């Protein structure tokens, strides 16, 4: 029996990026307001300040046109999150121009908190043709530089506080001639041996150095994912578990920063084909991992959050539905995910919900969840 099952359940949600339609809607110091928050990535810091991200979507919920990467951190290192007046007011990491700003995907090193994300030109869009606010159609996203989705870092060694102008990486860390590209979203890691990963579209980066001062370099991949995990196993090997193409089942890889092994769908954890998230919870005994994601083949309202004891985190068990503490009042709850550890023993995880009102139109308004919970009500969810 897992020890951690014997304690009193916890659970604890509310919404933290509230949309344009919500009172009390998130805006900048600027005024500037979001129509949407989509795409969240978490991460405690060495202090335990918890930085929680998101892509502010000005005018409509589309994954192109004006959108800038904001961000909210707990008030102090030691309040865990706890209730909503632990957090502060909104706050911009990136938002220049008309651009894409995007795909948030983290990682703490030591003193220092990496931030990678995704870029692309205002006038371009992944599938081209979409019109824009101003009445504009978007060019489809190509290999020109102008034209391209580019990988930036920021970094922050404030806790958060204030971030680096972006670099532009895409010359060193994207494949030459590649059109689309993503990094993450949600998180990278940092290994027992101190090396950092950070999951992106084909492909690992790789962070190499002392501590906040690292170099980065590609580890291209056979048959990866768009929207990748990553996570370094109890066993010590690194683990790659992506959002398929097709809808059906998550698709892993295990192996080394040598290499990674066959992607192949694991019949354990269906997929919408949509993003998932994953944690390292604890390396000693009983180590866990902990995965988070739409259990369903076809639809992104049946999140389950699951815990595997195997070295290799072979298999997972059914977990819970986070149905079973809902939430009222944002929308219908389902879609892209992150976790990280507090300082408390609990598990933080932001996760999407959508109010539907234009169905899949462009017109529905989209806000992020903050849940958090302990490995209790995990382990003694009534299915578990
Ligand atoms: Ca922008």
């Amino acid at each position: 029996d897992d020890p951690a099952g014997k304690a009193a359940q916890y659970h604890k949600e509310y919404a933290l990026f509230r949309s344009a339609n919500m009172p009390s809607p998130d805006k900048l110091a600027t005024g500037v307001g979001f129509h949407s928050f989509r795409i969240p990535a978490v991460v405690r810091t060495n202090t335990g300040r918890i930085l929680a991200f998101a892509e502010g979507r000005r005018h409509n919920n589309r994954d192109y046109g004006d959108i800038n990467l904001v961000y909210k951190r707990t008030k102090s290192p030691t309040n865990n999150g706890e209730n909503p007046t632990d957090w502060e007011s909104l706050r911009e990491v990136v938002g220049t121009g008309p651009h894409t700003w995007g795909n948030p995907t983290p990682v703490v090193d030591g003193n220092t908190i990496y931030l990678f994300l995704s870029m692309n030109d205002g006038a371009y869009s992944q599938n081209g043709g979409n019109t824009l606010p101003d009445g504009t159609k978007t060019k489809k996203i190509d290999s020109t530089w102008v034209g391209r989705r580019h990988l930036y870092l920021t970094t922050s060694t404030d806790d958060g506080d204030t971030w680096t102008k972006p670099v532009d990486m895409t010359k060193t860390l994207t494949p030459d001639g590649q059109a689309w590209d993503a990094v993450g979203p949600g998180n990278g890691i940092k290994l027992s041996t101190g090396e950092l990963v950070i999951p992106a579209q084909g492909r690992n980066i790789i962070g190499r150095g002392p501590s906040g001062n690292r170099t980065w370099s590609m580890q291209i991949l056979k048959g990866a994912g768009s929207e990748g995990t990553i996570c370094q196993t109890p066993d010590g090997k690194l683990m790659r578990n992506d959002r398929p193409g097709p809808m059906g089942h998550r698709s892993v890889a295990r192996g080394t920063l040598a290499g990674l092994g066959p992607f192949a769908t694991d019949n354990g954890l269906p997929d919408p084909a949509c993003q998932g998230s994953i944690l390292s919870y604890n390396s000693d005994e009983p180590a866990r991992t902990i995965f988070m994601n739409s259990a369903s083949t076809d639809r992104r309202t049946a999140m389950r959050v699951r815990i595997s004891y195997d070295k290799d985190a072979a298999k997972f068990n059914f977990g819970r539905e986070l149905k079973d503490a809902p939430l009222g009042n944002v929308g219908n709850e389902g879609g892209y995910s992150s976790m990280t550890k507090t300082s408390d023993y609990k598990i933080g995880a932001l996760v999407e919900s959508d109010w539907y009102e234009d169905k899949g139109g462009e017109k529905s308004h989209r806000c992020i969840i903050w849940r958090r919970f302990n490995l209790s009500w995990i382990i003694n969810g009534p299915n578990n």
